[PDB]
């Protein structure tokens, strides 16, 4: 029924690093034509883009339009922003797949983008201040990384999931290594080429060529790991090295029905069969790919062992291997090129990313079944299963 | 197929005025509760919550899953928010419409807020400020008011819709007052007493209830409105006057298939036979209602002939003559009980606002087929055609 | 040797009151010239001009140099700012006698100023801010008002001096109250009309001039002093009824040899015959009167009990209370016309404030030997002695 | 009468360079306890710490008081800041040494200091913001480099000079690479070692010892100042290279009677015998040593070619031109060491740090009479004499 006809991301930079001061319309921008281009599809034929963002904060109007204008877009066409945090930029694609599912439309471009380096301080001072100290708040950590119920970082939500499966920081710390490892190991293959586009950073002491992925850290050892403080709990276990990074970028992908690929002889990555999201406690927001991933696979009548491959978010080691544990799916398929702990996460791309790696890593190895999945702030989970043509 | 169970919503207030400082996603739980409440359907049954949200900077993660938990959804449940401006209210409750559509939920409450006044002032300030003055933006007219693309006001964009239709400083004056009295009137008749749900300030002066719209301006007067002077256009004609203001607000109605409401004993308020959303140059934003509305009627297979009631935004008293001019629907069906010149602009909510009045007016009066619809920044329009029972 | 030939102050403004918009050297201007008008000398005659401030941030270069442009001061004079807190405004006249005495200048003009009104909330940004929140200061607060090395405000080392003193809150309220009515009574009367200037605040809608001291409460109570809570210590007794204010406004003094005044038939308003400054414990500031009378006194030669006039700077009624007991003088002499309590602190300006009430007070009474004195935040006194020629 | 036992400054930073992040107090102390120890002075006998500052905006209560009690000055002492500008730091120790010599103290620590990297941005904000942007305002730029009469940068008054004097840009650039030239041989050689202690700057990663200026260029060339735009006038030529720059750095001298010295053994570094101040017009400030020299040197009872070292801050070195022209002394007596267009300028103590160069290179000549001299905003100009004893 709907396919996904192409893919796209940037690569994913550091906190304050290759994007600092790139917009995120402007990486999704770069995005949304690559994945224009890759599908031979043409700008005026795109119906609608729908980018998934959690840090809009002094973009200007409805930043996915200016996303789309710049990309090429007509401005016949419309343009929309949306927000179910982490999950935001997956949750797009199945957004847009509805878009088409209820003939609402033909081409739907789907995905996300953030900039958490953009990201300003605020404070609110219409009232005036008579006198005293008032707080600038930063936008990044109040609106994407601070629990609104129980006040504290997301971190924290990890240290209770890591309590509840009595998960040590010993194994907390192989997995963070392994995903160094892996993503290291992706990243020197050539397997992470495809699914990128080069960013160009416009600037003013020479142009700069962005294609590499920077967060990713070359010979982590299971030693530098163990070297580490806790980040959250004076006494916890977990730490800046098990945990995923502050960071910039976006990732999209193109949607039309099955029978429109064939009209234009396009090889889409795969199909989508069924999606998923489901909530769970804030506390402990880290449980929620769980019921998203069973969701999901039942409504596409899939078992958990019917999967070639799986890409699940890794915001934490803690929440990431209690994950695994529970579904017990061979972790020799799971983040098969490394996760977000070395990749990083630039909050409302992040789910329409690992699609991005998810989809290009099955073409590859000819995979014909995949899953992602994210855990969601605010407690929250979502999930995608991706069938090869 | 899809029909609104029920819906409600809060009074506006004005900028700065009796919601000053109640945060959006607060407004939006007595409307989330409300909805529920006037349907006789408990929390736990909602799968989520949908609302639209422009000025989200410093309310903490996911405003929209504040909303829901505040008012009683649990935390199985799901919440999101999204962002296609001046439309993101009724663009909401499509989108909720199709969640239902796709079979991917049974019970969907969507609408709108928006707190312009909590709305901050921030500035990017990570990469540091070497040397010099700089500003500290308003999101509200930053991210709010203010075109992304050529630099300014929406007010501007009226006026380029003035000059185009040569429309007049009379016919604007004549449209804004007749918007003040019908208004004025129809809040003296008591006709938005059933839409309305109070919201109680919780202050520590003492607990005020807010049960009315404080923007409607009683007495307006053509005499008065002529002596303004012009604020977008020195030698212009686009006045504050003759155009909406900073609001907070907020809105929302209840979805379900129609064989639930039956099974559920619920008498619905109308069902969604439609919807349609188009583009056109930012330049004009006002006009989008045009296009917009003539591709959700076709898609209903009404002629404007069929329309017995019809809710079309009041941006500004220039875009709103020349929508009414092309379309050529009777005007005196075309909001019936003021518009938001005089009722108000809460921006994300004002989508979900209108169907409101819409659908309490075309059950007083008996009327078979609604419409609504607005314009939006960036140059988009929203239109959805409504049917009662 | 050194006289004070004319003086001269505005009155006292309150909080965000008469001159809240309007700027120290502005009220300073106004004041440079009363007092060469009551001297019969002319503003080119002037060598230098040395103003006490204590905020000027935001105010741009050397407000003492504005304020003598403004006055008509000549280029070829010279002008400067300094800071000692609350003793500043007196501070700077003991240097402007310092000037005349060692052969450096002829005429001076000396005292202080202060916008509390104008102070500016501030921060540091020039190595940005990675992440997180910062706080944006209230330079007032921060650079007036709190201790630099145990951290509380100044009401808190009140505290301090009332425990130290075992002085009871009802102790406290009866000494503010009596202020507030003996600086009523000479309102009335009309004793602060010789020693105050008109300020003229330029308006577009109108002109005001302000001549009265608006910070004096008039009929003050005892009930409304006890009914207020202590505002430093939750278990404590100090309030802001029995505490100095937050206030604007400027003073000054022309000063000139003894015998330059009698070669210009100028009768001089007194001879300054000494003054002290000495350190006390940061901890019990409020205590700092006590050593510097003491020196300045021996410094003069005379006794306590030689004193016919004595102006004592009521920064808290505790501290207040505190000097008048160890220095034993007559509290029938002490601020016979109110103080601080009543008439408000404007820190910069505050010891010429004083000077002037002193000074006037003195000739009208035809006293002999008078003495002004105040705290300092940091723990530090002033004190100067003055006889009538 | 008063002479100069001892002095000492800290190197000069650059902005935002080696004390990005440290107080002016905190190298104001240093600097304290550096005179005290080359004297042979204890704490315990200092009566006064009077220091330079322009921009004390968030460094709280009284810095000058912070300083002093950092550097162990016994509670019973007093300390108090002063501003006139760039004249700042020597004014401090002509003001000292009035103390003195008025009998009101003994022993005097004198000089000034400065952190223009530590200066804040500010808005006063407690009238309230209407709704809209407002200005966040550099304090630095705003109360230390811009022209409160004329609204123009410092460099505009350099301008003002250069076209009156009729200055090449060739002149002014051979004057910038000489100034740099000297410097650097002279840090080569270790002549600044006498003058400066090491200052140590707290580190978690590390303590680091900062005792070289770092400001000082390195072979710089004529082309590499002829390269520059002018930063004024678009026409102009004074331009980043041939002007002073922004720097953080404290200076001081400790100050007793000659009488005093002898009887303590201690051999001083020089006899004040006289200062003076005159004002100019603010157009062109950079003129103002012209008559403040005349002025002190006719105190002293000298001819200009009686000096032996001449120290004259290069504000620009379109002004310092000037005044070399309109003095004629030989300029292979002024800044034999090199000036600020090397060494840096931070305000508040660039005074005091002209005045320790001079002391020293006149000690290791074996100079006998040398003068020092500051150029001020707002117009003015101060010099001092000094005699070898
Ligand atoms: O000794 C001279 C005086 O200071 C004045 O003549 C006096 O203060 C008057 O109030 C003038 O208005
Ligand atoms: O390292 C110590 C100092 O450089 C000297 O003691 C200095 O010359 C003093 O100022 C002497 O008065
Ligand atoms: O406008 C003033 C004159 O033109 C002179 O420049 C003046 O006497 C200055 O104060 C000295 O430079
Ligand atoms: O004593 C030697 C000095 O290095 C020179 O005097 C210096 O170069 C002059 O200031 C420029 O002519």
């Amino acid at each position: 029924s709907i396919v996904i006809a192409s893919a796209a991301r940037t690569a994913v930079g550091s906190f304050n690093g290759a994007f600092a001061n790139t917009p995120a319309h402007e990486l999704g921008a770069t995005v949304i034509s690559a994945v224009l281009e890759r599908a031979g599809v043409a700008a005026g034929e795109v119906n609608e883009v729908i980018l998934g963002q959690v840090l809009p904060a002094g973009e200007g109007q409805n930043p996915a339009r200016q996303a789309a204008m710049k990309a090429g877009v007509p401005q016949e066409a419309t343009a929309w922003g949306m927000n179910q945090l982490c999950g935001s930029g997956l949750r797009a694609v199945a957004l847009g797949m509805q878009q088409i599912a209820t003939g609402d439309a033909s081409i739907i471009v789907a995905g996300g983008m953030e900039s958490m380096s953009m990201a300003p301080h605020c404070a609110h001072l219409r009232g005036g201040v008579k006198m005293g100290d008032f707080k600038m708040i930063d936008t990044m950590i109040k609106d994407g990384l601070t629990d609104a119920f129980y006040g504290y970082h997301m971190g924290t939500t990890a240290e209770n999931v890591a309590k509840q499966w009595q998960l040590s920081r010993d194994e907390q710390d192989a997995f963070a290594v392994a995903s160094q490892n892996k993503a290291e190991a992706a990243q020197k293959d050539g397997r992470f080429k495809d699914e990128i586009v080069p960013f160009i950073v416009k600037g003013r002491k020479g142009d700069i060529t962005v294609d590499a992925d920077e967060y990713i850290r070359h010979g982590a050892t299971l030693d530098s790991m163990a070297k580490l403080r806790p980040a959250f709990d004076k006494e916890g276990t977990v730490t800046a090295g098990n945990a995923s990074g502050l960071n910039d970028g976006a990732a999209a992908a193109l949607l039309m029905s099955e029978a429109e690929a064939s009209r234009r002889g396009i090889q889409p990555l795969g199909r989508i069969v069924s999606w998923a999201t489901v909530g769970v406690d804030p506390k402990v927001m880290g449980t929620g790919p769980i019921p998203a991933s069973r969701k999901a696979l039942e409504r596409a009548g899939w078992k958990i062992g019917d999967l070639d491959l799986v890409e699940a978010h890794e915001a934490f080691a803690a929440q990431a291997c209690a994950v695994n544990k529970d579904l017990g799916w061979d972790p020799s398929i799971v983040n098969v090129n490394g996760g977000a702990i070395a990749i990083g996460h630039p909050i409302g791309a992040s789910g329409a990313r690992i699609l991005n790696t998810l989809l290009f890593e099955m073409k590859r190895r000819g995979a014909r079944k995949g899953l992602a999945t994210l855990c969601i702030g605010g407690g929250m989970g979502v999930a995608m299963c991706i069938e090869s043509l």
